[PDB]
């Protein structure tokens, strides 16, 4: 099907691939010569008592075995080799896209969901295609190969296993697509009641709060009737495939057999031969039970690979021209802007109209809940901008690029993650460069994290196990603020709460904030009173409808909602 | 091993895994009695030429083939009986207990977790021990036979297989420990580079911020590379397992054709006899690699039974035996309560000394955060009274158990999970006995229910789709205070937050909650503005520290943390 949209990326490896069929031919090849030693060994050998095949035996047998051996060790390597480049090209895209689509699949997704999209879809369209090669050339090694090993032996009961070849592989392929029907047609129900054990098991509160343990029991135990019976059925039938393949399978023998008097009536074989051919026969009955689900094979690792190819062909962040960016900007505002966390149903903001200019320090105080990171959050336009305008001095947000606008902006929340790596380049995400390790180590010990830093495992280049070990949310704040002397972004906001106050760290760290708040905006999320007002401003946030441009030296004249910020909301 | 704490689960089945193994016993012996039927074939048929045998033999595949079909099929589906009344008894306690672990308990999983837990688990022990006694039986009843059939053929041929088979068993338990050692220290260092990556994942936010995508695509490019060296040697040695077992093997073959020839010094054989010996050993080069791994399989199995004897082996929640609960007004009266929501994760709540007599409403206002539910929520003890007890009208909760408790008192929340039932009866979860449909249905659609049950399928006893659940969190809030007025349990604690519904829908609320509120002791999880007030009585909490709360008097007499809050913080 798609695998155009793979050969690309499989394409400067295909030698590889080429390498595989090449033994694995020769591996099913081993398979063929195995069995054939047969004739020389029956007929030839002990009819004739010819001493002498029975030293060739022993050790030819050995030197294919090992022959099939080396095969299987190159033909698992190379597809190996691969597999793993596949892999790796893939998640490689994926990981960049992933890094490119907006917050969307962060928000519609969630990140474990996303992780095992990656390993396991990756690695099953790997395993799954290459197995996929390694049956088709497997069968292609070993089929074709057991018809040359009849022709030689005898015309006649080839040409028999030939004709009958397709009544058998069609009674394989009717019952697999009979059983697949069954297995498929099952799904809905199966995960029906699955999941209404899964709402009985989430409204267990809700139960034991109404007594109705002797009514959820009795539920449980119906639904759990639904369940094996589903799975008896599922068994049975899925399980009824082996015995009608080989039955039905197993006539072919029957007319082989049925129709060997007739070249033995002619005299056609000897001993050895007969052994061959029937051996032969099975030795193609593993094949043939592979072939079908080949197919099947390739459909759900393509089936998976499509998953993937959506999760690229979804759309990264689109952009419009917007290149007029430095780092001293000083004001921010808000026109008329909407937009909408959620699908449809809670209409996020609306209409917001604010203003921080320069050095307005600002906490968030507004309706509890309506996520106030979020206008923050619409700063770092990490949303698409639904109505309105965020004019940063005088230009548009459209105006912004946005890699020069994203770096022009700093958040401190309250939970802060980092990379495994030196906790001084973690702070130094910028690239490392521009800023040098006198300005890196110093700054940061100059911010505030110095318990944070010379205190910790090796002083000054202090290194992350496990990703920070057991920094505290302290810790990582510490770290950002840090960060911020770095950087310095013209616009320095952060988000505290109540989490918890260790004297001189906040004290500190606030001296820094208004250090960078110097001539700068500032914001914080609001639950804090200290916070609140160990700065000078506080704001509202109108609870979705923020026209209100301002902080305490403008939202306290006109006594705006001021009013609930006072006694009804906040 | 834990078989002792399994055994009784299966015992009254017993019969069933004897059918098993009978059955089972069978399919060896259709095995072994065509590998034996090869012979006169061989020697008799086409050696004495005697057609008779060849017309003879066909249908004596046809029908063997047949024994192994027939006796697939009650192998499977008696298994099949087997494993699903395992699986129900396990899913069956696993319920019972599973209503048994605290709320926390339940969400120290999570509910998908735990649903996992139940089928996955479930199953995976059935199908594990199963196919375990499965491969045991059939595998070692192959064994017995072939040596058997070659017991009939020659003892020499015997005799070495007997010397070498266990070699070739030492090489394969040798090379699967060796295997799996190597898994097992992966596996320690695959997780480390998974969640590496997972990490790298999950702070997108702070690098598009911070601008470091090719950062990123860097580190991703390592950790990656390091992925596809990891699978590479896991695909690697575990590929390896194969080749060298079939070496060893054809080792075997080998000096078995050596003292082949030894013995045709003797002249031992006839090409029949012969044929039969090495095809034996095939047929039984199939369940050695069996063999092992199923001393291996049990572990899988039994492991994930330990996982689960631990889920019952949790302790139901204690009790008191303490009774003697009013199904009446009572008085709801904190007293010195000090708790905590999770194991340790957030504190919680300290030295709650609040006092709500008979009928006074109270709303739930403050710390966003502070479990304000969780309160309510533990007025059911949710939780254990880690200290301070609520004197329920002069007695304490641990004066009384869980029992009627829990029914005596209600809470319309937001979010009241539904069940798949004739949503009629949905209200009454708890002894649908006697209460009169007219009672019920009249109540339901005079609680203001009557907005939609009036116009949803069918009428009066209508149902829907999802467990009849498919009514919007409004109609869940009115089916859920119809719920209050079908028990009317004289104590009333209810929780909406009418921040957050449509203007109509929250006429019908409010108009309902009138009708309800006849008298009633009332509290609401106050996230709301207007309706807080439209029961005249409103009050606030944060700290944790519940001394003052109640009505609007009690909001009045605070002089605390809470006065502070309703009139500059909430």
């Amino acid at each position: 099907q798609t695998f155009r949209r793979l050969w690309p990326t499989i394409a400067p490896f295909k030698a590889g691939l080429i390498v595989a069929g090449v033994a694995l031919i020769l591996n099913a090849a081993s398979d063929t010569f195995m069995l054939s030693l047969l004739k020389p060994l029956l007929d030839d050998g002990f009819g004739k008592t010819d001493r002498s095949v029975l030293v060739w035996m022993p050790l030819v047998v050995i030197g294919l075995m090992i022959l099939r051996g080396i095969t299987s060790y190159v033909s698992s390597y190379c597809i190996s080799w691969v597999s793993g480049k596949v892999v790796m090209t893939m998640r490689r895209r994926l990981f960049g896209h992933m890094m490119g689509m907006p917050v969307s699949f962060f928000d519609k997704q969630s990140t474990g969901t996303l992780l095992s999209r990656i390993t396991y879809d990756s690695e099953q369209v790997a395993s799954s295609s290459s197995g996929a090669l390694i049956t088709v050339v497997r069968e292609g090694a070993s089929i074709i190969g057991l018809f040359i090993m009849m022709f030689y032996y005898s015309w006649q009961l080839s040409i028999i296993l030939i004709v009958l070849a397709p009544i058998v592989s069609i009674a394989i392929r009717v019952v697999s697509k009979r059983f697949r029907n069954i297995s498929k047609n099952m799904q809905n129900t199966m995960g029906q009641v699955t999941t209404s054990a899964e709402q009985m098991l989430k409204g267990h509160k809700e139960v034991l709060i109404f007594g109705g343990q002797e009514v959820e029991t009795k539920r449980f135990d119906k639904v759990s009737n639904r369940m094996r019976l589903q799975g008896m059925k599922m068994v049975s039938a899925s399980s009824i495939s082996d015995p009608i393949i080989q039955l039905i399978a197993s006539l072919a023998l029957a007319f082989v057999l049925y129709a060997a008097s007739f070249p033995s009536v002619m005299d056609s074989l000897t001993a050895g031969t007969i052994t061959v051919v029937f051996s032969s026969m099975i030795a193609l009955m593993r094949p043939l039970k592979s072939l079908t689900n080949v197919n099947a094979q390739f459909q759900r690792g393509m089936a998976a690979c499509q998953t993937l190819f959506t999760i690229l062909d979804s759309e990264q962040e689109k952009d419009e021209g917007k290149r007029v960016i430095e780092r001293a900007t000083g004001d921010v505002e808000f026109r008329n802007v909407t937009f909408t966390y959620p699908g449809r149903d809670v209409p996020a903001l609306r209409n917001i109209n604010l203003k921080i200019p320069a050095g307005k320090t600002v906490a968030l105080v507004g309706r509890s809940g309506s996520g106030k990171s979020t206008i923050a959050s619409l700063i770092t336009r990490f949303y698409d901008i639904d109505e309105g305008e965020i004019l940063m001095d005088g230009h548009d947000l459209r105006e912004y690029t946005l890699a020069s606008l994203r770096n022009q902006v700093a958040l401190v929340s309250q939970n802060v993650h980092l990379f495994n790596d030196t906790v001084a380049n973690n702070i130094a995400y910028a690239r490392t460069e521009q800023y040098s390790r006198e300005q890196i180590e110093e700054a940061a010990r100059m911010a505030y994290a110095m318990d944070f830093i010379n205190k910790m495992d090796n002083g000054l280049d202090t290194v992350i196990g496990e990703n920070g070990v057991l920094l505290s949310g302290g810790q990582r704040q510490r770290i950002a603020i840090a960060r911020a002397l770095l950087r310095d972004s013209p616009i320095l906001i952060l988000d505290e709460a109540t989490s918890a106050l260790d004297t001189e760290s906040e004290r500190a760290i606030q001296a820094a904030l208004d250090e960078l708040q110097k001539n700068r905006t500032s914001l914080v999320i609001a639950h804090r009173l200290s916070t609140i007002e160990k700065a000078d401003e506080i704001v509202v946030v109108e609870d979705g409808v923020i026209v209100e441009r301002g902080t305490h030296n403008d939202l306290l004249e006109h006594r705006g909602v001021y009013a609930q910020l006072h006694k009804m909301q906040f």
